[PDB]
């Protein structure tokens, strides 16, 4: 309670969604300036999906085999190339709705909004976290590939995710906008599985900071720890080790509360070793790990 | 395979503007040549405790209202009040005005909120109208005039405009006719809501969602009558389940092959026993802000 998963407003991304069709296979693409980005498996027949030779499938393709549409309006394709697992289709029209944007590759633990799309039309938007096993717990059906995940910083859309697949456990995997998968997955219809997931320590710490900011601070103790000692203990509880970047992005919440990051780690260490003893934090007996330090700032101070 | 999903907010973002009167700034909704916003923008500090709004509005001029759409000021050429909403007529029509209507939602229904500050969209999330006519939102200073909405076909149904926070941290507001949901009043006083209840038909929709996604540890072989379930529900401050609700659940029942009253039997067992360590769709608590329509749209 107090916090909810808040997505970024989706309008700037909605203005960039199109559909891309090869034969009868339609998925979503992202139209920025005069380039459309989409998953390369749009060019696959199901026979060639068991294990595709993408370079060879693409040699047989011409610009005029790709049907790109913004709604019902066709955008003529004038060039094509493959970059890793994404297709780049040059089109003859620069998207007038192109926002200021960048392509970023996010780290596990970071959150982003997903604009779920089908045949080029948005259905919904929600907030996802990249798990340490490089999956997301999304909500995706057939025809959703090419949907993108993004953050907005002032004027600028940072695109971080394009959707490609669903795994047996029901979680989802995909690439950055340079076509590089997050995690060890491949865009082939061969059996693959997500590694064992772990808890996102940096986000749990952000949540404890958030609890302190709201006056819920019984779990603070008078001790500290080294980063190494904490990481070795955390791993025993299936918690991710902290990086230096994690310590850095906790900086603003550390300053707001006056609680050093390593002192908060010592408090978390005691919670892990001793449990809640029947208590709650921000209403919950469970520790939340899908709010980043930035998400906390957004909702408390923003 | 299940998330709290909001409608895409682009059609509403194209309507948000900033409205300023004196030292007060909040958001307005610009449709055609009219901007809608909470009337308490005209309020001063020395009047917020018992504001005679009709009296305060007659003392204002069109030029006291600064409306800005981005870096562009819109000229106000007229103004009226409809209940707790101020209507500012401006000289230019919003070309981004979508197909739309104003609706009043019922408790238990859900909608998306576009939280805005200074006329700029900041975040989007899904909310439910609580049975006590509050909403559990995330709203800060300056968020007033933010709107809640649903989308059907290409039509945006506006149902909520944000006015206030209660001491318990929940929120209250009006429909776009300016009528509050609940017994709340747009004066600067601490106000409390009636006792809340849990939206039972929605908890059931969410249990069906957890089945669809393979969670079924909570199912059982028992069955219950509708009335006997409702007796237990009311004891735990759950809303009673109507036969219209049973019908509304049919698709989810058919899709899973679990009779509605069988799912009621599972919910009764959870209410009486608890979850006992276990979680459903990741939660330790029963979720009641997904409607049947919500769950279906997302599992279809
Ligand atoms: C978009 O094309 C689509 C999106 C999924 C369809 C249903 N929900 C989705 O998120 N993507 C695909 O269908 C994938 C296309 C391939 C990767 C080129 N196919 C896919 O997701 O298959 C999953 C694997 C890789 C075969 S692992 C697996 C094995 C057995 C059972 C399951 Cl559920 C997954
Ligand atoms: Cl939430």
């Amino acid at each position: 309670s107090g916090f909810r998963k808040m997505a970024f407003p989706s309008g700037k991304v909605e203005g960039c969604m199109v559909q891309v069709t090869c034969g009868t296979t339609t998925l979503n693409g992202l139209w920025l300036d005069d380039v459309v980005y989409c998953p390369r498996h749009v060019i696959c027949t199901s026979e060639d999906m068991l294990n595709p030779n993408y370079e060879d499938l693409l040699i047989r393709k011409s610009n005029h085999n790709f049907l790109v549409q913004a709604g019902n309006v066709q955008l003529r394709v004038i060039g094509h190339s493959m970059q890793n697992c994404v297709l780049k289709l040059k089109v003859d029209t620069a998207n007038p709705k192109t926002p200021k944007y960048k392509f970023v590759r996010i780290q596990p633990g970071q959150t982003f909004s997903v604009l779920a799309c089908y045949n080029g039309s948005p259905s919904g938007v929600y907030q996802c976290a990249m798990r340490p096993n490089f999956t997301i717990k999304g909500s995706f059906l057939n025809g959703s590939c090419g949907s993108v995940g993004f953050n907005i910083d002032y004027d600028c859309v940072s695109f971080c995710y394009m959707h490609h697949m669903e795994l047996p456990t029901g979680v989802h995997a995909g690439t950055d906008l340079e076509g590089n998968f997050y995690g060890p997955f491949v865009d082939r219809q061969t059996a693959q599985a997500a590694g064992t997931d772990t808890t996102i320590t940096v986000n749990v710490l952000a949540w404890l900071y958030a609890a302190v900011i709201n006056g819920d601070r019984w779990f603070l103790n008078r001790f500290t720890t080294t980063l190494n000692d904490f990481n070795l203990v955390a791993m025993k509880y299936n918690y991710e080790p902290l990086t230096q970047d994690h310590v850095d992005i906790l900086g603003p919440l550390s300053a707001q509360t006056g609680i050093a990051v390593l002192d908060m780690c010592a408090s978390l260490k005691e919670l892990l070793q001793n449990g809640m003893n029947g208590r709650t934090i921000l209403g919950s007996a469970l520790l939340e790990d899908e709010f980043t330090p930035f998400d906390v700032v957004r909702q408390c101070s923003g």
